[PDB]
């Protein structure tokens, strides 16, 4: 049985790195930035923030945020993950028989083409699944975040979804560096938001870095754009407001910084 679950995929099996410190304001960091609104991303959340439960020591609270996720799949190798964290959390609170159909279910949609493996599959869509989770537990993470949409994008140079996953995994690592430029610094975000244009986080980024490189002009129109449909609250207005206070906007900062408490 043990042996099955590290064969695994899943936030169990990817040595997810989060310090004690990081700990208590996890789960609220989680659900305070949701960077994307379709569903298999909230999926995502809601099995990171089983695994969270689980390492704070909530199990009952784990395995509600499973079933949160697997009601939402009601309506794909994108189960694969959650039904990874189900047996194992099935497999933690001594339910052997309830794990086993969950590993029984993987196996399933496991039996290759030819794929090697009975109970993980190389594929892009869990490549970027790792990739979120990774980015989602913060700074010691983003290498190996980076990491996993590039092997995507070597595939596949113009997926919208690893597109994304590189671009703001490249901009946090850019922010650890000593400040000044390097060329093809905008490549990344540009190639990002013309693949998913309808994502108003990426488009403060690339604004902020615009406004870094002395193009704070064309910076504000992607900072316009994405204010105007962020019904997708709510981080945007953090970020929105810093380039909006470098501006020399102190008005339209405050009033971003109000609406993001």
């Amino acid at each position: 049985v043990k042996d099955s679950l590290e064969q695994l995929r899943c936030h169990f099996t990817w040595e997810l790195s989060i310090d004690d410190d990081e700990m208590p304001d996890l789960e609220n960091r989680v659900l305070d930035q949701i960077e994307f609104l379709d569903t298999k991303y909230s999926v995502g959340i809601h099995n990171l923030l089983a695994y969270v439960k689980h390492l704070k020591g909530q199990n009952e609270e784990a395995l509600k945020s499973l079933k949160e996720a697997e009601n939402l799949m009601q309506e794909n190798v994108r189960s694969l993950v959650t039904w990874g964290n189900f047996a194992w959390m099935y497999y933690h609170m001594g339910r052997l028989a309830e794990a086993q159909t969950y590993l029984d279910k993987v196996e399933n949609i496991c039996k290759k083409l030819s794929n090697p493996f009975r109970y993980r599959m190389e594929c892009p869509e869990i490549d970027c699944e790792e990739g979120w989770a990774l980015l989602k537990c913060g700074g010691k993470n983003y290498e190996r975040a980076k990491a996993c949409f590039e092997k995507v994008l070597e595939v596949d140079p113009e997926n919208p979804e690893s597109s994304a996953g590189y671009a703001i995994s490249a901009y946090r690592l850019d922010g650890f560096k000593l400040a000044t430029h390097k060329p093809f610094s905008l490549l990344p975000l540009r190639q990002a938001v013309r693949l998913n244009p309808d994502n108003g986080y990426i488009k403060v980024l690339l604004a902020l870095k615009l406004q870094d490189e002395g193009q704070e002009a064309e910076g504000e129109k992607y900072i316009e754009e994405a204010l105007a449909n962020m019904s997708s609250q709510t981080y945007v207005f953090r970020y929105a407001a810093k380039f909006y206070r470098r501006k020399g906007s102190v008005d339209k900062a405050l009033e971003l910084l109000k609406k993001a408490l």
